[PDB]
């Protein structure tokens, strides 16, 4: 199996960036793309990923808007931080950090989102305009584009071919399905509705696997199709070593056995969805401006 | 030999208890009622003959009636202006463009114009990414695509836990009703111009559900749907065959006959969607109206 080297790309994919960044702040005066993200309570597993965003975004040389409110908070509070960020010209990218506090509503919070800021992607008519064909929508989903870069870049052909789609989430399983489809891949999407023994019979013949679940080592090297690409966007943490490890979807060792391609966890998926947010948070500068 | 899904009948008891339901809100909210309004650009007698057939449909439910009818060589601007007037009425709850527009106007752009709460075909893409979204549900869905999974909900056709083929990806059939079937938990495969035939067989050797929508007149083989399966020919095609008045009889995707030896439910065509379309804008329209008043 060649390990899909998402760490590696997703570093050519970031100075690729900031040398467009750097051009066009020589072109608009010193002006450059804004990232927001607003946290609501200290929750430890989000703080770490946002921590690594803002990482990138400040290697790239852009700009890093950093709101974080505690647990007990209003949904109004919430929604007229988003409006701020809105009407904020200095911020072109918006995220809220999923997950929420149950006693907020996330959807609501998320519909607040600009459309021409919404750089995860996440708004109803985003998912539409990306289902939709003969339309195009201003974001992708960044796991989503970035699997399909990782396709592209790895020469692996998507037309014509079977793909397996491990997952119908909003934010991974289903948008890749869209895309893969999109690239005249014949998709079929398993979940949680599906039987094991269909799972694996439609394992069988799939050129392609995206493991989207979230479940740490459920699929199995005996399922994957020999000569196969295989991507793990699973990345739940595991408290086993030292102090934590992320352990994904795949049971690395059996399926490298089998498939010609395999994604990694950490250094796969992961480095490329913050690459995507990214670039796309740069197109949406670049649509402010264009 | 498989049973034959009438969807001539369920929609007609559907636009039964449509009229029972309009009949009921009536009377608990001072004789207010639905409006579907429609509007039509030009003169084409296509759209004005599809346009009286969703009207009458209309009628015999109780729901109150909005035809605007804009001329042929009409300003895009002066067409969205009356597609806002509707948007602003609130006797008018849904709101179709009928389509094709002539050729100057935009039609993206003119359906954009409609209001997300009053979109009766679900043709706005935030509607699209609600009927997509895991976890929300959105206020309306695609007319023939629902009344395909109606078809099954009211044949007791199970889905849940089932394999399904969805022919064909196209916006107003074929992606919307795959998504609707993994909604209910079917895993759902998408055949489509760039998928092979030997797989397409393959995917549909396995199928315990099939959706014809690739619009090809008779080319599902019955022997390559499993034994039980259930068929939904969406597909409607003409053809020169039969010496008739008007020379031609509508077709499906399906080869009706050979399916019927295997397949335990099917739907032909004519006899496949059709009604049920018209019946489910209907539907889609008291939702709005029910929404619009407060009502669950
Ligand atoms: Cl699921």
């Amino acid at each position: 199996a060649q390990i899909i080297d998402g760490k590696a790309i997703a570093a050519a994919i970031r100075s690729e960036l900031k040398d467009k960044v750097a051009a066009l702040r020589e072109l608009y005066g010193g002006r450059v793309p804004g990232l927001a993200s607003i946290i609501v309570g200290q929750r430890m597993d989000s703080k770490k990923y946002v921590q690594l965003k803002h990482k990138a975004a400040a290697e790239v040389g852009m700009a890093s808007f950093n709101v974080e409110l505690p647990e007990d908070i209003s949904q109004e509070v919430l929604e007229v931080n988003v409006e701020k960020l809105n009407n904020d010209p200095n911020c072109h990218g918006i995220i809220v950090q999923l997950p929420l506090p149950k006693h907020l509503n996330e959807n609501r919070a998320i519909e607040k989102i600009h459309p021409h800021k919404d750089a995860d992607a996440l708004l109803p008519v985003n998912v539409g305009l990306l289902h939709y064909k003969g339309r195009e929508p201003p974001f992708t989903p960044c796991t989503a584009k970035g699997v399909i870069v990782l396709l592209k870049r790895c020469g692996i052909e998507m037309a014509g071919k079977r793909a397996v789609v491990l997952g119908r989430s909003n934010i991974v399983g289903a948008p890749v399905a869209a895309l893969l489809m999109k690239e005249n891949a014949t998709v079929t999407i398993v979940h949680s509705g599906t039987s094991t023994e269909d799972m694996i019979d439609y394992l069988r013949t799939a050129d392609i696997v995206i493991a989207a679940m979230g479940q740490p080592g459920y699929v199995k090297g005996e399922w994957i199709k020999e000569g196969a690409a295989v991507v793990d966007v699973g990345t739940t943490p595991v408290p086993d070593p030292s102090g934590y490890r992320l352990v994904g979807d795949v049971c690395f060792e059996e399926a490298a056995a089998r498939a010609a391609w395999i994604s990694p966890v950490p250094g796969g998926v992961g480095p490329m969805t913050i690459a995507m947010l990214l670039e796309n948070t740069l197109e949406a500068f670049k649509a402010a401006l264009g």
